[PDB]
């Protein structure tokens, strides 16, 4: 149908908007302590203390199978990255401090991103 294939358009607008996004949270991110799965290698444990892992690369899989419908789905996976890591990491590590750092300069991203995605009305 011609609806369905304009609802198409607009996804795939959408995921052109947050491919940018992405683009622009990871830049906040030159350690690229995010850009990875934690390795179960050499994190054995991770998964009794994590339930939900997330990171850079696992969701720019999802991007480009389309596979965020809305950009609150995207915000929860980034949520994830920041989350996990302050949970499993303690407030002295390197690792906690920059997913602080991380969190602060995306919300800036974020707050503009939210506006582009009501005013072009991507969802
Ligand atoms: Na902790």
């Amino acid at each position: 149908s011609m609806e369905q294939v304009a609802m198409e358009l607009r996804l795939t607008e959408l995921t052109r908007l947050l491919r940018s996004v992405l683009d622009q949270l990871q830049d906040k991110d030159p350690a690229r302590i995010f850009a990875q799965p934690v390795s179960l290698k050499e994190v054995p444990d991770y998964l009794d203390h994590i339930k939900h892992p997330m990171d850079f690369a696992t969701m720019r899989k999802r991007l480009e199978a389309q596979g965020y419908k809305n950009l609150h789905e995207f915000e929860e996976d980034f949520d994830l990255i920041i989350d996990n890591c302050m949970k499993y990491n303690a407030r002295d590590t390197v690792f906690y401090r920059a997913a602080v750092r991380l969190r602060d300069q995306g919300g800036v991203v974020l707050r503009q991103a939210r506006r582009e995605v009501d005013s072009i009305g991507l969802e």
